[PDB]
């Protein structure tokens, strides 16, 4: 779905950029910054693409890695159910 619901620990849509309008970082990427959360160790969290997720179940929602190589990481701005 294109929206979430409470915190989107579940969520699986398409939003690709935070909630300033940069392009998140590819999950499958190490720059600029490395995660603590990608696809071979969390496979079920769905860290597809540069898709924004909650792997770690942030109370503030779904969010993402960012190419902003000074901004580790950054929520996203998700339509609610
Ligand atoms: O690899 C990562 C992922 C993060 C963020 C991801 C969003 N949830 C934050 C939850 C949080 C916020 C403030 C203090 C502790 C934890 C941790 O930081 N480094």
């Amino acid at each position: 779905s294109e929206c979430k619901t409470g915190n989107g620990k579940n969520y699986r849509g398409t939003m690709s950029k935070t909630k300033n309008g940069i392009t998140c970082q590819k999950w499958s990427s190490t720059s600029p910054h490395r995660p603590r959360f990608s696809p071979a160790t969390h496979p079920s969290e769905g860290l597809e693409e540069n898709y924004c997720r909650n792997p770690d179940n942030d109370p503030q929602g779904p969010w993402c890695y960012t190419t902003d190589p000074e901004k580790r990481y950054d929520y996203c701005d998700i339509l609610e159910c």
